């Protein structure tokens, strides 16, 4: 007797599984319910950046990036590296800044994991945290979802970051494979994190900045 | 003790406690007790102004605003909607054209709202498009629900086929300031809305 259109995809229980978790890192990077974890703070991100401009004198939409990132700890380690990619696609109607969507791959000794979400261009700018959700992708972390959190320093803001991961085991993992829902969970959880949209303007509209 | 950059922001207890009442939503419609509203098959006549950015072509830039009135199979108006939507960008993967929309809906009883993302292209092959809903004053201020709807394929830009469902959370979904809306109606979207740029080979 259910309207197929009010009923959600077959990966919608999946997904809803990730929101208690991604709740629950703070409190479990703070010492502690006891799963495998992975917690890297204070790391130095070094990053080199090969960002790309459209139209060159000034960031706009069409700019892309790419970059390679090498995670050091505190002591010198080298704990994982990252490749990441970003484009600009539009501006927000509300306030003109700078909307691009990234991918990476981070790849660490013993696994890999991934990331993929929004992250407002003008904010990094301005020097602002960026919070990007995790899901693991193999080996160690397969089972596991994060979040990593890092600030461009202001020395370097294009060469090295303050980066902080956490990465922490879900019983049974957070089973998925498929892409399509892969990033339909990024999308989720990044919800928590991730800047707005769209806000909505002044004049009722969505109109082009 | 907690680093502040892996917690979360204030209002994300409220935001997971829709996570469960939207998974819901499907089984609460077909018949515990709340307060719930179901307009089935309505049909959503829509008048749109679509602005150009080049004229002869349907591209980024491109915007548009609409009303939009809902009448029941009985010919009887039940509501009305206004809303706004522009295309930002063709994806990387297929270069579908990629969508947002926000969304005013008014009943003679209270309001609800709206927003989310629309593939563009695949609306003209006949998929239908999923916004969640919340709740922002009167009967409904207390609720969240669906709106799914699918473009008439004789009259793609004025005929609509619609359903809607708004149902009562315990105590209200706890939003009001517009970011934390934003947030709420981007979460439930992950549920519903089209990839936004899926990966490349």
């Amino acid at each position: 007797m259910m309207n197929e259109r009010f009923t959600l995809p077959a990966h919608s229980p999946a997904l809803a599984a990730l929101v208690p978790e991604f709740l629950d890192l703070a409190r479990a990077a703070s010492g502690d319910e006891e799963r495998d974890l992975a917690v890297w703070e204070n790391l130095t991100e070094h990053v080199s950046l090969d960002y790309r401009f459209a139209n060159p004198p000034v960031h706009g939409p069409g700019d892309w990036d790419t970059y390679d990132s090498r995670f050091v700890d505190p002591a010198g380690v080298e704990i994982g590296t990252l490749q990441g990619t970003g484009r600009i696609l539009y501006e927000r109607s509300s306030d003109a800044h700078l909307m691009m969507y990234y991918r990476e791959q981070l790849t660490f000794p013993d696994g890999t994991a991934q990331t993929a979400g929004w992250v407002d261009g003008t904010a990094i700018l301005g020097g602002a945290w960026q919070r990007f959700p995790i899901l693991g992708s193999g080996g160690r972390y397969g089972s596991m979802i994060g979040l990593r959190s890092f600030q461009p320093t202001p020395e370097a803001p294009h060469s090295l970051y303050r980066t902080h991961l956490v990465l922490r085991e879900i019983p049974g993992g957070h089973g998925l494979t498929d892409p399509e829902e892969i990033d339909a969970a990024l999308s989720l959880l990044g919800a928590f994190v991730g800047p707005s949209v769209n806000p909505a303007t002044g004049n009722g509209r969505l109109e082009p900045p």
